[PDB]
């Protein structure tokens, strides 16, 4: 509250560090369904059914332009990608594997580089 803080946690590298996450991400085998944005021309339903698309190049460049506030609002954007994953495929379908792999490695990193 007023004039009473919590002491500070050092969060200088934290932009660094997301960059490092998001390219280990972007380079793993499995990352193909979510590099890029789903071309809502050409994929029935999406455009209707996902209300907020995301993927790993609108990540990058909102990284890129100071567009998070923290690191927090970074990993939301992050799962944004699974949950939309999740919510289009089927666990059944290389898609649907793929989300929860990528899903699980993320979350690794996260809690090993952050908590």
């Amino acid at each position: 509250s007023m004039s009473v803080k919590k002491p500070k946690r050092d969060d200088s590298k934290d932009l660094a560090l997301c960059s490092m996450i998001l390219t280990e991400m972007e380079t793993h085998e499995d990352a193909w369904p979510f590099l890029l944005p789903v071309n809502l021309k050409l994929v029935p339903g999406y455009k209707k059914v996902i209300k907020k698309p995301m993927d790993f190049s609108t990540i990058r460049e909102k990284l890129s332009s100071g567009q998070y506030p923290n690191l927090e609002t970074f990993a939301l954007d992050v799962r944004l990608v699974f949950d939309n994953c999740e919510t289009f495929n089927e666990d059944d379908s290389d898609i649907g594997r793929a989300g929860h792999n990528m899903r699980k490695y993320f979350e690794k990193k996260w809690t090993d580089t952050f908590k």
